[PDB]
């Protein structure tokens, strides 16, 4: 996601933390964000360019083969040079494990738990963004130039940001907090209120990340790539049919991130 | 150490405490641990990740120059940016001094105790006083029997867990009681020289027994376990005896 998908994913998660998770997160954050996890959830997108963290660059996405329309861990979860686990599914296992050590203390210098938290948070959002688990050849739609309403864009960015911005502008006065509260409502009192247990119950971590990836690639083929040709214009119909899917994936990432943090600390 | 080495170090100390040091420790500890210091001496390993206590991070160890195979306080006792005393040797002195003010009433004393007890353990862990380029073995990746591990972790935990499961039905308490009995049945000038000695013992062991024979990517099993185990038990005992020493003098 661009900034807004991450901020929403993480504010939703933070307001659903249990007391032990809430506390750990508060202790792990710098004083300057005043307890707000969401103030830092886009941090990995900035630092992936830093030499020190260039190893984090393939952890943002999954490349699945063109047209295959499924996800297979062994086949897909590696960077370009075939190094194992270097995809957003592997990243989530990794940093979830690191955080499980914090609780007992039993770890050493190799791991920085503030970075473990921010990475896990970020990457739980990214795996929920369908176009982050899209095709290898178009790099999750980045190569597919197109027009979003009146301006130039690409299919990846339509999912990372344009759909979110158009919704914010059209219905919520450009105020992401209000879009976020609508998403809260839809899972507190609304259309998704009876699905939270099913969203939360995905087996062990390895099993959860396969399920999140699968959902993502599945949506990429059915809703992302589908109906979209390079150079064409996407407007009302595509927005109207896809906004609910974007909103849902923002919700699911928040709930599931809350779920991991609650299990790893509590 | 990981948790079990700290808990053992601290239980062995509390039972060697004179009446003044014991009463001190009871008054500084929170209601909820019911007088059990060991219940809280892994605390520094949690709080080192907290923003509020970032500065405690380098106090867990000492990085000595690769192959040098010796310790020197002015050469070594600093963080990665040169700030002096920011090493486990510096921290033990720091927190000794702080606790000297507890009786007089003349700094948070609960924290000083927990940091002291913890760090007296860590200085005794040989690999907390190892080389700088592999971070005290942390980046020497290997196998401990079947398990993916690293050399640093072999000493923090693997050797202790493996002796626990093998000889004590996984019960740390029985292993402790056997270290207590074996190394309690038969002093330095100041605290500065005390910590120098502890630190030098640990660097020596690291060279002779930690790093020696160990190849990256290789499996350590019965031979390395059998031979190093009694070195690990000694260090646990030494740590706990000497920590009782300091607490006894300061209180
Ligand atoms: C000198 O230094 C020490 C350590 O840095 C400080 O002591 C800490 O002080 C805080 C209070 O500010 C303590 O934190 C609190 O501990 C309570 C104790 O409960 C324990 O036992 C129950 C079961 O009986 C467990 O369930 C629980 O997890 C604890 O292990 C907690 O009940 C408190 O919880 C409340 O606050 C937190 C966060 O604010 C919320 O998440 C909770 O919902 C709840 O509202 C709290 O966690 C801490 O234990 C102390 N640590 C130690 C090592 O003693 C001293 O305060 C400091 N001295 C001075 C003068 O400032
Ligand atoms: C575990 O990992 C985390 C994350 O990697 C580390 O946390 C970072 O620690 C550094 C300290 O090295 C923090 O960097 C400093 O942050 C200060 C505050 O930044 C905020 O406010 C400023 C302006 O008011 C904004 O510009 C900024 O966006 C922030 O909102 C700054 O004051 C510092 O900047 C100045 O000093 C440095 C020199 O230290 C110069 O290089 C700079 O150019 C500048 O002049 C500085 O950047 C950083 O914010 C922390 N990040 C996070 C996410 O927490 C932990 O330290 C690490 N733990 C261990 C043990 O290593
Ligand atoms: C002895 O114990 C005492 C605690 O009782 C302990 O004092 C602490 O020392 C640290 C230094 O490591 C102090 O933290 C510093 O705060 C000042 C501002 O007042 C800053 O100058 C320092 O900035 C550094 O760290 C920044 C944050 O990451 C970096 O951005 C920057 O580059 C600097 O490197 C640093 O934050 C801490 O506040 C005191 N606390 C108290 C209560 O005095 C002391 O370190 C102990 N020493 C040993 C050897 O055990
Ligand atoms: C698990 O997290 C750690 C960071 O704590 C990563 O460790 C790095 O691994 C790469 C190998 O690709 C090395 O180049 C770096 O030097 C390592 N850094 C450290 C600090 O150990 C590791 O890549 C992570 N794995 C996954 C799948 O996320
Ligand atoms: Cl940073
Ligand atoms: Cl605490
Ligand atoms: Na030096
Ligand atoms: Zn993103
Ligand atoms: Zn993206
Ligand atoms: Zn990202
Ligand atoms: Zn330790
Ligand atoms: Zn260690
Ligand atoms: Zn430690």
């Amino acid at each position: 996601w661009s900034k807004e998908g991450h901020v929403m994913t993480c504010r939703i998660a933070q307001g659903l933390l249990n007391d032990e998770a809430a506390h750990a997160v508060k202790m792990l954050l710098p004083e300057y964000v005043n307890g707000d996890l969401s103030a830092l959830c886009v941090w990995p997108d900035q630092v992936r360019h830093w030499y020190k963290y260039k190893w984090t660059s393939p952890l943002h996405f999954i490349d699945t083969p063109d047209k295959a329309c499924n996800f297979d861990y062994e086949r897909d979860c590696h960077d370009q040079h075939g190094v194992k686990d270097m995809c957003v599914a592997g990243a989530i296992q990794n940093f979830t494990t690191q955080l499980s050590h914090y609780r007992e203390g039993t770890s050493d210098r190799r791991y920085n738990m503030t970075e473990a938290l921010l990475f896990l948070s970020h990457f739980m959002g990214d795996i929920h963004q369908p176009m982050h688990v899209g095709f290898t050849s178009d790099a999750g739609g980045n190569s597919i130039d197109l027009r979003w309403f009146r301006h130039k864009s690409n299919l990846h960015h339509v999912w990372d940001r344009e759909i979110i911005l158009t919704a914010a502008k059209d219905y919520y006065a450009k105020d992401i907090n209000l879009l976020e509260e609508d998403i809260e409502g839809d899972f507190t009192d609304g259309i998704w209120s009876d699905d939270l247990a099913s969203w939360r119950e995905c087996g062990n971590v390895f099993s959860c990340v396969n399920k999140f990836a699968t959902e993502s690639i599945n949506i990429a083929c059915k809703w992302g790539y589908k109906g979209v040709e390079a150079g064409e214009t996407l407007s009302d119909d595509y927005f109207n049919s896809r906004l609910p899917i974007v909103m849902k994936r923002v919700a699911q990432g928040g709930i599931r991130l809350a779920m991991l943090l609650n299990n790893v600390f509590g």
